[PDB]
């Protein structure tokens, strides 16, 4: 197998430790790191690589990403360059991807994926325990979108549709590389696209549970997720007219109880988030709210003077999601700020009325949210 | 819809309460009770029925089961009688079954099933939280069997393959009642057969989670499960050469955290169970053990003098299961007793080495068990 | 024993149920309800009493509170009137108090307190499981005060020093009724005084765990807690030069795991709380902040424009507490509102950075909080 | 401070690690290891001392225990030799003891004990989270005894009265070493004796919570606790007529949630334990049962043929405890075997009816058990 680590700016020791782990693994025949640019990290890996490959007997290489997509040059270009490398320059049967900022990586992850793949699956997705306020794009954006647009499919049931840790066999990789919808998603939307297209093509999927979790880079206020947010949404919007006549085999490793240290952390800075909700207003944003239901429109307007979020419950969010699907303009700064404020209030609402009731309550709640979304969507 | 309660010997007030709940439900058009014989319970329901249907506007009736199968006349004959009544004597589009001895039934259960059916599913199964020592036939016999025999199918993933609580749509009922394999399963094997063939014909299945659990009749020593145990095993064994098939298609409501009162109970009497392990021995049973691996043969023999069960771990059990599949003679008193003792030691082993480590630990274990069994099966 | 229910405004059926429960108890010889005014509730009880007292054989009566203290006529006058009645007009050996608004009251509570009293203890205090956002005056005012001022004593170790549910023996009641420090506490400060002086007097104390919790009247925003906040702080402040001897007998029934329904609730409405933090400002309050450390002064100032609360950790709170003890003027509207805003940020800081982390986490944290406060006070 | 490690037979690397941790600690001035005999361990430590005593600047020495007591030469003689060395040959103000076989020791333990000492306490006891089937002597013998014989005292409230981990100040050590009751307890009984007399003399006690637990040597069947069992019982019996007539001050650090890895282990081998129950019978033992209540007499007699333990609930156990206190003969092999079997059935009972219900349930139970024992004792 080929193992890939896409990296942008990361601590060299962190990624070098992972590369080391993969190279040492009996089933890994090559490690590739795909860089955004020739930085500190790049230089480090390149210097370490020859040594590592000699030590482990398995070749390690670094490359810059190629520009293959048409949106912002980001993670997509990174991953798809790896798909190209894999398909056009190696003979390997399987490719793994793992995010480079992972600090809890172990041979573990590789073994479990390889063993599922031996069982027959086309795509193996790793998924992890999560803190109740983690994964707010995954839930409020990706899984929500999937539930609302494709209720009868397996899409909304994928646990971590955004997750960078996965194993594809060669023909699944070939299919994804050759698809032009995926190819052009050069930005953060890449994972959404891999997820959507493998499901739509009926690839059989296994979700692998990694118990010790995914310990990686942590967030301040919500707005260091802002690009990713707009991009992940734009990805769902771009797919909204797709049909998914059937269907994919899909099994999930049964999850263990969350580790305590993972359940007991806050995924973001509340005070800062509340503050930011009052900032970067624009007469045009105010005007754009004329497109939304009254509670949401009054709701968000209040945010110019003081934080408001009680209004953004489940039902308001679904209403908001439809208006966004239909009017949101990718790349318009006002639409992007508006989507950001809107998602913010959904996350604050959820944090204060649900997450604050406990880990378990908040999981019951998210699952039951998707179900309600699916039911509602199936009804029209 | 038609709602059916199969009853053998139960407290009239318990069943009458359930009937009342069903009849009151806005989506129920008929309630049917299927009795084993004309006993106390039967008489109670028959007297109450005319009154209840007048009170609720939906017809309620009682009938004896018909002899439709060829094994012991038991629950199968009751449920298949209901299928016949449903298909040949009503116009209804959906049939529910619920065990009569349920004391936590509410409109709840009916609504949830009817809603999933509206979504599109062909079979909706109710499943419940469980005490770590509950459902030992489900786990050690039914799900084990499905994992060992059909690893690439959805069979071993069904949560409660013995569950009496389900909704079928008319065409699914028609298909089952027509199937001779199922029709003949007059005994406890019926539920196994419903589970097996619906999966094998690619019916689409939703598992509904009932959070407040299923509070019903409780067990003393393991041996008041003994007929059920031999009959449920016989059912797996009778299907052992089937193939399969289609995919199809299977989704589970996400389970909530187990209620405390359900996690904090012991599902059987350990002392009695150890005692019973030493009883009903037979020279022929001692002989029949010659057919089993050494640790098991030596293990079970010790049980004539004192209780032994540490030998019966996962791998020993799987080995045992294969010898049983291939040599167990349904209806042979020595084979039945032996299966009983064998299974007892497995339950005891699980109780002392797994269940005693906690509710969570014991669930991780059982799920992981089925996975190991599936991996091992797919290896040959 | 005498059982007393102090009431101000409550639902008659709620209180009447409680009175009925007490009157039926084999150990209860008299039930007394102490009212604030002759309202609806009062009239209800007085009509119902003669019956009850006939139905159960134990006398039930209602009286208005007397004016005995010198602060706001509130709960203190209510409870001390009971003490006077108990001592001067009855021969009973033991008095219980229970809040009238309790909806989870049962013979239970009485039995457990009477049995501890039999063991010998002078005072028996009932304590309950709590939601992580409950009891923010208990924690951030009373237990905090106790730790910071009397670190070597048993004070900060009482679980629920504001608790209205307790049993005293006659001599304890006589001691309290005779103390003018307690007598004058006519307002909400009464429970703090009962707690303080029985500890100061080396009364032996037993804390009795009520597992089903105390289900009573719930709160909106934090600010319907305002009068109780300022009067509970005033109480601590009034005691600040007291010296407390050396630790008596104090024993606590071991707490069970919190019930899920109690752990899973939010104890207040976060939006309204953030809003209220920006209201009722005054140029004098702004000036008064010149008395506080820089972080807290700048922190609270920001609240005129947007909610700010991250500055208010543990140590800032302690610092602020010290400034309050020394400068807070009871009865001054600006000091009162200032105290209110200050507490509010302790509570918000704590909800966002600690409660959000889990029920367990937030309890570890509060206990470790008192310990850090004790250590710090001990240090000078 | 002097830190002492008593050792009999242990792995050098385990003990040597702990020695290293103590010596490195800024508050430790001398480390002493007290050995049973000049074995492997002894030789290892003696070789290493020197080296350690020298990379830390704090002297480390080993000695053989002296024969100071009059029972079996065991732990008592070791601990008391340490006391003697401490008092007669050093100037240090405080002595710690830690078990040698601990594998989770860290500077931690010493710091916490030293800081409590600094706060004033005369004895600091470390206590740890436990598996539900751990500590069966502590609960069913020591704490039970304390609760039945001294209900009004602090004795049964000490969390780990057998714990080897504690800090005494010089005067408390002096007092204990001077006490002939403790001096003669040369065997396992020593810890019971330190616990009893420090409480009896009104030494003020702090219990220190060590969250990471005490990882040490594990048990097979219950019978490798057999000498310890009889000696610990003998200890309580020898003290049965003592009077306890003052307050100790007694405070317990609030415990954190049990770590999962500690909650999820089985503390013994059930199958072996059941087998052992049927062994080493004797006509005299059968006779001696004549002294016990009928359920217990008939119950234990069944154990000659098959394991029986349902009879040994709480109340049977208390009854049995009283018969033992009054008739058990230390050093009589039949009384010793009988006590062992009796206690085994108690442990089995608690295991199957209680521990199997969950970690929390089992703790609620043990605490409530002492409660009931205390109430019952206080009633006569
Ligand atoms: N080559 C390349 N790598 C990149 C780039 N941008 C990010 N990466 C790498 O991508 C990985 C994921 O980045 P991070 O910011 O650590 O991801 P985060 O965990 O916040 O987000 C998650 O959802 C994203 C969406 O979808 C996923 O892309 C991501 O892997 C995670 O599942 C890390 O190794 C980064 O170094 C890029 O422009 N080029
Ligand atoms: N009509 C009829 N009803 C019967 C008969 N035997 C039992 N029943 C009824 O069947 C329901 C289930 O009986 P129970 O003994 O309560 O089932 P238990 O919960 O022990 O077993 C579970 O797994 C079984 C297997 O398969 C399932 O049959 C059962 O429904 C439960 O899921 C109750 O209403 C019984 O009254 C019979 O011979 N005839
Ligand atoms: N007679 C009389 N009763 C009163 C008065 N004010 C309140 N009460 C009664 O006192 C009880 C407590 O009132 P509530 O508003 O329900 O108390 P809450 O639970 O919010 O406060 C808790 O901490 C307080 C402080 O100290 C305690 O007074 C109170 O009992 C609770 O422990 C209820 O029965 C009230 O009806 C009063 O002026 N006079
Ligand atoms: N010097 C000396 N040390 C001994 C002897 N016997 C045992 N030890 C040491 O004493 C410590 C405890 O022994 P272990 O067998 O691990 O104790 P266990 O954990 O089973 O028992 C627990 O309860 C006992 C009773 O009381 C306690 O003595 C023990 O410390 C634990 O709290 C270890 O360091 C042993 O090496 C002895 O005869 N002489
Ligand atoms: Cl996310
Ligand atoms: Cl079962
Ligand atoms: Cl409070
Ligand atoms: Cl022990
Ligand atoms: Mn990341
Ligand atoms: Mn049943
Ligand atoms: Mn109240
Ligand atoms: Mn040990």
């Amino acid at each position: 197998s080929l193992v890939v680590f896409p990296f942008k700016h990361e601590h060299p020791e962190v990624l070098l430790h992972n590369v080391r782990v993969a190279a040492a693994h009996p089933r890994v025949h090559e490690v590739l790191c795909i860089g955004y640019e020739r930085d500190q990290t790049y230089e480090a890996v390149e210097r370490a690589a020859p040594e590592i490959s000699r030590a482990t007997g398995t070749p390690v290489s670094v490359r810059l990403q190629e520009r293959l997509g048409t949106l912002r040059p980001g993670k997509g270009d990174g991953m798809n360059t790896a798909l190209r490398y894999f398909l056009e320059e190696t003979q390997w049967e399987r490719i793994h991807f793992y995010d480079a900022d992972i600090t809890s990586f172990g041979p573990d992850w590789i073994t479990k994926a390889e063993e599922a793949a031996d069982f027959g699956y086309g795509l193996v997705r790793h998924y992890f325990p999560r803190a109740s306020t983690d994964a707010m794009i995954t839930w409020m954006i990706t899984r929500t979108g999937f539930a609302l647009l494709w209720p009868h499919t397996e899409l909304s049931w994928i646990e971590q549709p955004l997750g960078g840790e996965l194993l594809m066999r060669r023909e699944v990789a070939a299919m994804l590389y050759e698809d032009e919808r995926v190819r052009r998603r050069s930005d953060w939307g890449i994972d959404t696209l891999y997820t959507f297209v493998t499901v739509q093509q009926g690839v059989s999927i296994y979700e692998c549970y990694i118990p010790e979790g995914k310990a990686h880079r942590l967030y301040g206020g919500l707005d260091d997720l802002r690009t990713m947010l707009v991009e992940c949404f734009a990805a769902i919007q771009s797919l909204q007219h797709e049909v998914v006549g059937q269907p994919a085999i899909h099994r999930q490793e049964h999850p263990h109880r969350v580790p305590v240290h993972i359940a007991e952390r806050v995924g973001y800075d509340v005070e800062a988030t509340l503050h930011r909700l009052m900032q970067h207003w624009t007469p045009r944003q105010v005007e754009l709210l004329e497109l939304f239901t009254t509670p949401v429109r009054e709701g968000l307007r209040t945010c110019q003077r003081r934080p408001a979020f009680n209004f953004m419950d489940e039902m308001a969010w679904a209403a908001t999601y439809h208006v966004l699907l239909e009017h949101f303009q990718p790349g318009d700064p006002d639409w992007e700020e508006l989507l950001f404020k809107l998602w913010t209030t959904r996350v604050l609402n959820y944090t204060m009325t649900v997450a604050l009731r406990g880990y378990d309550y908040a999981q019951q709640y998210l699952y039951r949210m998707l179900g309600r979304y699916r039911y509602q969507a199936a009804l029209e």
